[PDB]
C-alpha cells in the first residue's frame, strides 16, 4: 500500500500475522492506519482504533521479548 | 506461495527510531536459521536486525505502546 485511505473489516487472528507497518497522518498520508503483513505475504489497512487491532500488536511484541 | 527472504545475519548500522515505522518478526522455529526483527521504513528498504539488542527492543516496545494510546 502506498496509503490506506480506507480500512478493512474483517478481524484477523493474531497466528496469521507476522508484522505491521505505522501509517501516519501529516507523514505522507492523511489518515492513520495499521498495515497488518500475513503469513500469505498480503498486506491489510487496518483501524487503529479497534481493540482486535490493538490485541495483535500488543501479543506481536510480547512475543518479541521472548526473542 | 514462495519461501520467506530470510536474513542471515544482522546490520550493524544503528538506526534512529524516528524512521522506523514497522517491523516483521522471522522466527528460527518457522524454518529460517536464526530470529530476526525485520524493520520497515517509509522507502520501504528493509533492514535486518538482530532480536537481542537494545536498539531493536526499544522500537519495537515504542512503535506498540504507541499504538495502544492511538
Amino acid at each position: 500500500f502506498d496509503c490506506c485511505l480506507g480500512y478493512t473489516d474483517r478481524i484477523l487472528h493474531p497466528k496469521f500475522i507476522v508484522g505491521f507497518t505505522r501509517q501516519l497522518a501529516n507523514e505522507g498520508c492523511d489518515i492513520n492506519a495499521i498495515i497488518f503483513h500475513t503469513k500469505k505475504k498480503l498486506s491489510v489497512c487496518a483501524n487503529p482504533k479497534q481493540t482486535w487491532v490493538k490485541y495483535i500488536v500488543r501479543l506481536l511484541s510480547k512475543k518479541v521479548k521472548n526473542m
